């Protein structure tokens, strides 16, 4: 029963991988970005921010936040298309689709494809797989994964079918024997590139190039408008084509190759130029694979459409010392580089970088060891793109951000370019945990990949993620309810796990010691008075107690490894745990636990929380469609639970400031109520619910982490997996 809400991202700016940036070839300032887990965006030049286009993807079709390819129509810039779906293994139960729009992504219609799309799979930086004929814009191609080959629509994307005459679907998988079933999928037909001079407006383009992840048959061509196809004669072998860029001014195809599909690796490759009139091949690599010291392949290939003798390419991948970008102003006959060695470990630079708007991009390290700098130029830089309307502007994606320059041709006159982040509005993090204390800052985030932050102001990017320790991913965070400046957090670092503690609300932290066997953060609880920590680390065989604020540990005998731990928010002697349908309680401040409930709680449930101000009041959410599912509450410190009749399904629960005149905190759930999936609030102890999101604001596989706000009625901090941390307020 909806209430009008306003939803916004807590401001972080970026934080994830941007495998593709796409400029429209006819309309200036029209730019899109595709992400691997976080949907797609359109740039708004009036507000200098990105606009998310796929927030209407919901609980059952969540994989469609994986955006494997996107095409914006040069001939009709209101038209845009996306290939969506997240995994090609069992982690995404649904097939992929092609989405079509006639209003720049404000709305879409879907056409399901009879196979999966791998928006968050290996190979996702190769592209674009989707391409629109620039002369007859009713014709769209899609290079598919899996060996499904080349697919096509002749009706503006509404219907799709296999191109029967294209008979090489690709034969490369990163690791065909991967027991984890992630690196083992056929990456397929990886890009489609038209020659626009091969037709005229209204008539089918006759010349089409296609890249295939097949070391021995990387490049195909049609000269009859896609009726027949054949491998390009004389092409090089041994490598996979990440990008194929065609210039009709000089009549040349440029291809960037690497020895893997990316995006995290690549040890060798080449850049080649095919001249279409003569059929000649020329190796234009800045550093060719015949050179003994090459230690990367190539991607990030882009041509300057305003001045098409100029092109750039980039390392796929140089982790050390940093990425390298190359620029040629003579069609690849010679290059210069964005940095050079002077005397190792020192370098000279053709760029400067200003992260004032996104200061956490130095990863908390303002004392890098040469030859590294901080922030770095980038990594996972598969998409590097010159603005086809402005030779001075370039944008590129990394595994954390988008950087941009507006003075690129400064390079050509011997100067430095300026690079800055360009991610306002693009919010791509996965939220693992979140807390809102009753004093101090409104919220603390625990994030994948970039650690997380104290957010002093929801409208301002935080200065730094947590340091000392700096986790790559913070998996769990807690504060002592009766002493909220005392906090703990656990997470991942340096291939294992660790714990951080603070007594000044994160003004400074320090790192505790580890119990045996820690391989990842797992989850943590802090007693209500700060006097005890219970940590269930990843990898460890047990759950551990500290009475020394993380300095030392002792094993808890009764708990299963990896149990979910929660403190009572009132009584410092009480802790709780949940694992696989058994609920456990401690009344001796975490030293020992006993099983209290072994029936009626779904085995799959793994979220529960004690209520601030209410000793022994606990709400529990979880289950599955094939077992039982819903929301349970205990008012007796976990001795028994009762299922709420008013909820069909629930996946998480939290509490926030009570409604005026109400006798209990407001309750927020991720769930299904009266046959509607969404986000729900109850201000009467669960007796009824009101939906606080809406069908355009669903955010896919959200809700791993949520928190209400004890100081602000109506507010929910809503974590997502790829759309950052949202806050909703009653309007
Ligand atoms: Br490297
Ligand atoms: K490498």
């Amino acid at each position: 029963p909806s209430e009008n809400y306003t939803w916004k991202n807590v401001r972080i700016d970026g934080g994830g991988f941007v495998p593709g940036i796409i400029f429209n070839q006819k309309e200036a300032d029209l730019i899109y970005a595709r992400t691997d887990i976080g949907g797609a965006y359109r740039w708004n030049s009036a507000t200098s921010s990105w606009i998310p286009l796929l927030d209407w993807v919901g609980w059952d079709n969540w994989g469609w936040n994986g955006v494997m390819s996107l095409a914006t129509d040069a001939a009709d810039p209101n038209r845009v298309y996306a290939a969506v779906g997240m995994y090609t293994n069992t982690w995404d139960p649904n097939n992929g689709a092609i989405l079509r729009s006639t209003d720049r992504g404000n709305t879409w219609q879907a056409t399901p494809l009879p196979f999966k799309v791998g928006g968050n799979m290996p190979g996702r930086g190769m592209g674009e797989r989707l391409a629109i004929d620039p002369n007859r814009n009713s014709i769209i191609y899609y290079g598919a994964e899996g060996g499904n080959g080349l697919w096509r629509s002749t009706d503006y994307g509404a219907t799709w079918a296999k191109v029967s005459s294209f008979t090489n679907g690709g034969n490369y998988a990163q690791d065909p024997n991967d027991p984890n079933d992630y690196l083992n999928k056929i990456q397929g037909v990886v890009w489609v590139t038209f020659d626009p001079a091969s037709g005229s407006a209204g008539n089918t383009s006759q010349v089409i190039y296609v890249g295939v992840a097949d070391t021995q048959n990387a490049i195909y061509r049609s000269t009859d408008g896609g009726t027949t196809w054949s491998r390009l004669a004389g092409q090089p072998t041994g490598f996979l084509p990440h990008k194929g860029v065609y210039d009709a001014v000089n009549g040349v195809l440029y291809i960037a190759y690497s020895d893997t599909g990316g995006p995290y690796d690549g040890a060798k490759g080449d850049v080649w130029k095919f001249t279409a009139s003569s059929g000649t091949w020329t190796n234009i690599s800045p550093i060719p694979s015949s050179s003994s010291d090459l230690y990367f392949g190539y991607s990030g290939l882009t041509i300057d459409r305003k001045n098409p003798n100029t092109l750039m390419v980039a390392s796929q991948i140089a982790w050390w010392p940093d990425a390298v970008f190359f620029r040629s102003t003579n069609g690849g006959a010679s290059w210069t580089r964005i940095w050079d060695w002077t005397s190792y470990p020192s370098r000279s630079f053709r760029y400067t970088m200003d992260i004032t708007e996104v200061p956490w991009l130095n990863f908390g390290n303002s004392n890098p060891v040469a030859p590294e700098v901080s922030p770095k130029l980038g990594w996972m830089n598969e998409s590097v793109e010159i603005d086809p309307h402005n030779s001075n502007r370039l944008m590129y994606g990394t595994g954390a951000t988008i950087y941009a320059t507006e003075n690129l041709t400064s390079w050509d006159s011997g100067g430095q370019i300026l690079l800055k982040p360009m991610v306002k509005g693009l919010e791509e993090t996965a939220v693992l945990d979140v807390v809102s204390p009753p004093v101090g800052a409104p919220v603390y985030s625990a994030l994948g990949a970039i650690g997380g932050f104290r957010h002093d102001d929801l409208t301002k990017v935080p200065t730094s993620m947590y340091t000392t320790p700096n986790f790559s991913s913070t998996t769990s965070i807690d504060f002592a309810e009766l002493q909220p400046a005392t906090m703990v957090r656990v997470g991942n670092l340096d291939s294992g796990g660790g714990i951080g503690v603070t007594t000044n609300a994160g003004g400074s932290w320090w790192q505790g010691q580890n119990p045996p066997g820690v391989t990842s953060g797992g989850n943590v609880a802090l007693a209500a008075d700060g006097g005890a920590i219970v940590w269930a680390p990843g990898g460890s065989t047990n759950v551990y107690l500290s009475t020394t604020f993380g300095s030392t540990w002792t094993a808890i005998s009764a708990l299963p490894a990896g149990a979910v731990i929660e403190a009572d928010r009132v009584n410092p002697n009480k802790f709780y745990a949940l694992a696989n349908g058994t609920f456990y309680v401690s009344t001796n401040k975490g030293a020992s636990f006993s099983a209290t409930v072994t029936a009626g709680i779904p085995a799959a449930a793994r979220k529960f929380k004690a209520v601030y101000g209410r000793e022994g009041d606990i709400w529990l959410a979880g289950g599955s469609s094939t077992t039982t599912y819903g929301l349970w509450r205990s008012t007796n410190s976990g001795a028994s639970f009762t299922k709420l009749a008013s909820v069909q399904e629930a996946d998480n629960v939290t509490f926030g400031k009570a409604a005026t005149g109400a006798t209990y905190p407001a309750i927020y759930i991720i769930g299904k109520v009266d046959n509607v999936r969404g986000v729900f609030r109850s201000t009467n102890e669960g007796a009824s619910w009101v939906r606080i999101n809406d069908d355009q604001r669903q955010y896919g596989n959200f809700g791993e982490a949520i928190s209400g706000d004890p100081r602000i009625y109506g507010r929910l901090y809503l974590g997502t997996n790829g759309r950052g941390l949202l806050y909703g307020d009653s309007a």
